[PDB]
């Protein structure tokens, strides 16, 4: 509306285009997801675009096979001022998209299934551009879902404290309407969390477990950096010896870039004197590798290995 109104209300270009996308999704899921599919294609620097007939009739396999041929150096590698902010923008887009869809659309069983299947399929592509773009997207997607799970948790606690106060207040008395709504609230929220845990599994088992050992070092780095993020954000779910084995296995990586990320991830965990108990078995299992990297060969890896070891020491 007015200039005062538009300024006080600092919706970015990205927040605006996600509000519009949601409005379009509510008119026609199909055209909205086609646009979202084309976005991920254009983001890879692919010069083709999916039409509504392909979307409705073709499997992701066929779509990706047909877009594989329409390939001429992709946005995420470009140097130049006009692509400086692209990576940062791409990542922000995905958090804004999902933050905004987090209360309804995400739980419709069509939007997230479409995106994740497309990302999974692109992550199995021979084309570097496709693997790099889809994995980075899926890794930020996962983090966006973890933030949703954290928001659900808060509500799940307030629903549980309210359900208690009302269950106590009754006792001997017939279960009234307030108690039935809260007992129905509490099921819905836990059913929401199951669905989040589900999308996180599809992304983890479909993309992460394959991409973290990718041929391309930047893709390996992207995976390691992000599992470190899930392990700090949501400790009860991701900070365990099955997920940690991925980080430890990758300490042995051939590239500084990737060894560096493994150490930055473990640094963020070991600083918190609280999940320090949950790293005991991990510390016994990989103390030898960690301690060896203090003299790594790449200066900056050594500096980080040394910083990690002093963290472990002080705990
Ligand atoms: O994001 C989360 C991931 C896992 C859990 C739940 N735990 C226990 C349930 C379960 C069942 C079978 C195998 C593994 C698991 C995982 C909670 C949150």
């Amino acid at each position: 509306g007015t200039l005062f109104e538009v300024v006080k209300l600092g919706k970015s270009a990205m927040q605006s285009v996600v509000d519009d996308w949601i409005e379009s999704y509510k008119q026609d899921r199909d055209i909205a997801l086609l646009d979202l599919i084309n976005f991920f294609i254009q983001c890879s620097g692919c010069r083709g675009t999916v039409r509504i007939e392909m979307f409705r009739n073709m499997q992701n396999a066929e779509i990706i096979r047909k877009m594989t041929e329409e390939f001429d150096d992709y946005p995420l590698t470009m140097p130049g001022p006009q692509w400086k902010k692209f990576r940062s923008n791409f990542c922000e887009f995905i958090g804004v998209l999902i933050r905004q869809c987090q209360y309804s659309i995400i739980y419709d069983e069509y939007m997230m299934d479409t995106v994740i299947s497309l990302l999974t399929g692109l992550s199995d592509s021979q084309v570097r551009a496709f693997r790099h773009t889809s994995t980075l997207a899926a890794m930020k997607l996962m983090t966006a879902l973890v933030n949703v799970a954290l928001n659900l948790s808060i509500h799940q606690d307030n629903t549980q404290r309210q359900y208690e106060a009302e269950r106590n207040k009754m006792i001997g008395k017939r279960a009234n309407e307030r108690l039935e709504l809260l007992l129905q609230k509490r099921k819905e929220l836990q059913e929401n969390q199951d669905e989040i845990e589900n999308m996180m599994n599809s992304i983890f088992k479909g993309i992460f477990v394959h991409r973290y050992r990718d041929a391309i070092a930047e893709i390996r780095a992207i995976c390691i950096e992000e599992i470190g993020v899930w392990m700090k954000m949501y400790s009860d779910a991701f900070l365990n010896d099955s997920y940690l084995k991925y980080v430890g296995w990758t300490l042995h990586d051939r590239q500084g870039e990737v060894r560096l990320k493994c150490l930055k991830a473990l640094q963020s965990l070991y600083t918190n004197r609280e999940l320090f108990p949950k790293l005991e078995l991990f510390t016994n299992r990989f103390k030898d590798r960690i301690v060896s990297m203090t003299l790594d060969k790449e200066y900056d890896v050594a500096v980080e290995a040394i910083r990690l070891v002093t963290l472990i020491l002080h705990g």
